[PDB]
Order: C-alpha cells, then structure tokens, then sequence
C-alpha cells in the first residue's frame, strides 16, 4: 500500500512550477486541505509527498512547463503526474497504485494551505 | 516555521535502526499516533519527516547504534536527534526551532502505526 514503509511516494520534476496536494476524504467530517508547493529550481527537483493521518484520499497535480513523474519506493518505474484536477494523480488510502481521478468538485471546499502542506522538495545538500 | 516550504524537516542516520515519530496535540481529541520506521541500511540513510494536518506537536527519536541528525531545509547545520522519549526531538507547530522535550507521558496514549506514519527513508535510486 502506498505511503507504508517500502512504498513511499516520490516526485521528480523539471523546471520551476507548483506541486499542489489536495488532502481529502477526512474521517469524522474533517475538512479537506489544498496547498501548492512552489519550486524555483531550473533543473530536476526531487520531492517526498506525505499523507496526513485521518484522511483517506490524496490527489496531486503539477503546474509547470516541465515534466513531472512519480516513483513508488525504490521501484524503477517513473510515470507522469497529473497536470489538472480533472486528471489528477490520486491515491485512495490502502491502494498500491496511483490512479487518475477527477477531483474538480472537491477543490472548492478545501482550506488553502499553500506553502504549508505535506509535500516537500528535497534540497541540494541532502 | 518548520514544515513550511523552505523549512522542511530532513534526517540523516548511519547504520540500521528505527526512526520513530510521535504525532500529538491533535485537534479536538484526535488520537495521538506513534510509529517506528525501520531501516536496514548499513551506511547513510536520508529521510523526509512530515507533519499531519490537525496535529500541533511532533516528536521523534532514533534508536540505533549509529548517529542521527536533523537538517532544516537547505540549511547546512546538522544537529543530533534525540535518542529516548525523555529527551525527544520535538517541534511545536509554528516554531522554527527543534527543542528537547520529555514526552514519556504522551507515548502510552498513542495509537501504534509502525511502518505507516509520516516519516520516509529515501531510496537508493532517487
Ligand atoms: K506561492
Ligand atoms: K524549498
């Protein structure tokens, strides 16, 4: 299952842009969160994307001219990330695969947490 | 503030061991969580540690024979991670500083989520 040890969620992008994470499907009516994480790197950026406890749906897109792919754990495959909410990269909690899912209807209800949600660009010195 | 873009939380360890994250200070009685993330690497492991939305306290320790330090963002400083819950590395939400805090009284109430909490070892191919 993605997000468990051995199946961590990594992103690789090229050029500047924003990776946006939508955290939804909250238990006990917890409100959804949406936050864009910008990078100014001109080359390759590597990223670690986390879930939050008590949520069951995680959807993300990349907005940037350059490419963006995801990798699970130490797997070798790298596959394209979604670039619009109509075709978001989505994980249902418990799943071992990233799917494409239209989450456009979820976005307006989410609280904005730009620059403070659970997706992180790795630095040049790690 | 730690966990915001630019101030992401990274760990570096040497040798095999377990990095354990205690997520607490939950909003309105959300249960605390504790989970150990093992590594079997004999050399250096690099890690990304995430918060979860709706929690305000994050404490972590390293249990292993080797060293363990944390780095904030692309900062150059690396400082030792706590090695017991009585002297845990702790972040209070909103702080820019990792403090030492005795969280032994919090651990017993936390739900065990070993191998399924918000700390991630980076793979050899990222
Ligand atoms: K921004
Ligand atoms: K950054």
């Amino acid at each position: 299952a993605i997000f468990h040890t051995g199946s961590e969620l990594f992103i690789i992008t090229r050029g500047p842009g924003k990776l946006t994470l939508l955290t939804w499907g909250g238990l006990n009516n917890l409100r959804s969160v949406i936050g864009a994480i910008p990078t100014e790197n001109t080359g390759v950026t590597k990223w670690a994307v986390s879930f939050s406890h008590n949520y069951t749906r995680f959807s993300f897109i990349w907005e940037g001219q350059g490419e963006a792919c995801y990798q699970i754990g130490n797997g070798l495959t790298r596959s394209p990330v979604g670039r619009s909410w109509s075709s978001s990269s989505t994980i249902h909690w418990g799943s071992s695969t990233v799917i494409t899912e239209d989450v456009t209807s979820v976005v307006p209800g989410a609280v904005n947490r730009d620059k403070v949600t659970t997706a992180y660009a790795l630095p040049d010195n790690l």
